[PDB]
């Protein structure tokens, strides 16, 4: 059997540990209940962070209630965040959460995301808090997928898959957990490089004055033309492809690529990022970086493109197993 040594790599919140929780549902065992109960805590802590920061983002924005009542809540919100159990989620608190929610004022803010920090599953769990919070909650695989914890070690998994033994890793893609990235750089059979095609408008949650995006492609041109990796099958998932659907028709990729021209759409400024990325390839005409957009919370969509990017590792046989 051969061994192949697999990188994840990319910056921040890029989708990386979400790739490794659909490999558990793709290619091992799955979620056990109980390892489902583990998740409450934090989905609850995910809600509260995400609706506390659109709370906040009302003054910094300059944003006043749809009812100067919300302001009570909002208040007693942040009072409650102090006091209750860390990730727990009681019938007061959901209560005036879900009344912020539904205030337009906050849904003005919520739209305003892009202008600060907000978890990337904030509005698929506010919008969805009566369910979360129905007594009795146990959460699906979706939901799973859609939790965030920041990566502050280094994170194995191994599975067998078509006939491959794969032995892939996982770290924080912040700049403070790139530091220790250098350790992990011997024999590496192949790397997937994860981009956010959605942070070509956001800002570093490390450096609120770098876009998102800028910062990801330096990451990607240090990692693509680095040493080591000289073999080493390098693919590029452009990531979150649902959400730049949704945001490619409101903002201009120009915010991001002031020389962009064409139609700020999904199909033409998807392939202008594709080829931003791709440009850097600095073996471009020898080497051949395979791509795609893709949906880490999507287990079909991570399941194809994994097949795929697995057919390169066997097609372009190579190096493996380091030390
Ligand atoms: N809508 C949507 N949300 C996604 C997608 N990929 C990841 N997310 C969500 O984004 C958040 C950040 O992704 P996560 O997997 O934690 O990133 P990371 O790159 O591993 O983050 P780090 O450890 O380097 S800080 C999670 O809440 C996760 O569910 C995607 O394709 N679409
Ligand atoms: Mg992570």
């Amino acid at each position: 059997a051969r061994t192949v040594k697999l990188l994840l790599l990319g910056a921040g919140e890029s989708g990386k540990s979400t790739i490794v929780k659909q490999m558990k549902i793709i290619h091992q065992d799955g979620y056990s209940l109980e390892e489902c109960l583990e998740f409450i805590a934090i989905i609850y802590g995910n809600t509260l962070q995400s609706i506390l920061a659109i709370v906040r983002a009302m003054t910094t924005l300059n944003i006043q209630y749809g009812d100067s009542a919300r302001q009570d809540d909002a208040r007693k919100l942040m009072h409650m965040a102090d006091t209750i159990e860390e990730g727990t989620m009681p019938k007061e608190m959901s209560d005036i959460i879900q009344r912020l929610w539904k205030d337009s004022g906050i849904q003005a803010c919520f739209d305003r995301a892009s202008e600060y920090q907000l978890n990337d599953s904030a509005g698929y769990y506010l919008s969805d808090l009566e369910r979360l919070v129905t007594p009795g909650y146990v959460p699906t695989e979706q939901d799973v997928l859609r939790s965030r914890v920041k990566t502050t070690g280094i994170i194995e998994t191994q599975f067998s898959f078509k006939d491959l033994n794969f032995r892939m890793f996982d770290v924080g893609g912040q700049r403070s957990e790139r530091k220790k990235w250098i350790h992990c750089f011997e024999g590496v059979t192949c790397i997937i490089f994860i981009a956010a095609l959605s942070a070509y408008d956001m800002v570093l949650v490390e450096d609120d004055e770098v876009n998102r995006m800028h910062e990801s492609l330096h990451l990607f041109n240090s990692i693509c033309n680095h040493r080591y990796f000289a073999t080493t099958s390098i693919v590029l998932f452009l990531n979150k492809k649902d959400v730049f659907s949704e945001k490619i028709k409101k903002a201009h990729l120009s915010i991001c690529f002031p020389d962009y021209n064409g139609p700020n759409t999904y199909e033409d400024a998807g392939n202008y990022i594709k080829v931003q990325f791709l440009e850097l390839n600095m073996r471009r005409d020898v080497k051949e970086i395979y791509s795609h957009m893709t949906c880490a919370t999507d287990t079909q969509n991570v399941k194809f493109v994994f097949d795929a990017v697995t057919d390169i590792i066997i097609k372009e046989n190579l190096k493996d197993c380091g030390l």
